[PDB]
């Protein structure tokens, strides 16, 4: 069940899944629409779902990882696609082998140095590139 802010924007949450507290490498996942493209794992908040709970859930589902939830980076709107995404930092402590999207749609995951994550998101996901700006 998709959920929405009062202005009709889809509510979403995502994590910047860092390899360590140094925040030098981040985990991206393959796009479901176009698997040759990278995205920040994330998705829809469920009804009455806390943003930080949605964020942690979606990354488990999409990236097959778990860890220590960190700070909220900010809230990011995609005017074109009408969504508003809460973005949190998650320091990965568990990397799991056969996660929901690997099983169901063969979703891929890869570590990127931050500067490279920004590069591969720029073309199709400029708002997700902006998650890294601060
Ligand atoms: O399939 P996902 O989870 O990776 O993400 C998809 C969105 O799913 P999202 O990550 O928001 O939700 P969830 O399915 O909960 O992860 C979906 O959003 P939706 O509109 O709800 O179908 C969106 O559609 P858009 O809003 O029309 O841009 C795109 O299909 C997007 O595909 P991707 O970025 O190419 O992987
Ligand atoms: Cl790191
Ligand atoms: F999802
Ligand atoms: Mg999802
Ligand atoms: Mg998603
Ligand atoms: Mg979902």
């Amino acid at each position: 069940t998709r959920t929405y802010d009062g202005d009709g924007y889809k509510k979403r949450a995502a994590c910047l899944c860092f390899r360590s507290e140094s925040e030098e490498e981040v985990l991206l996942v393959s796009s479901s629409r176009h698997p040759d493209r990278w995205i920040v794992p994330g998705g829809g908040m469920e009804p009455e779902e806390e943003p930080s709970v949605a964020a942690v859930r979606e990354v488990c589902e999409e990236a097959g990882v778990k860890g220590t939830l960190g700070r909220l980076v900010g809230i990011f709107e995609n005017q074109e696609r009408k969504h508003r995404t809460y973005v949190y930092v998650l320091i990965v402590t568990e990397v799991l082998e056969d996660w929901e999207d690997s099983v169901n749609i063969g979703r891929k995951r890869e570590w990127f140095k931050i500067e490279d994550a920004i590069k591969v998101l720029q073309y199709h996901k400029p708002v997700q590139a902006s998650y890294f700006e601060t």
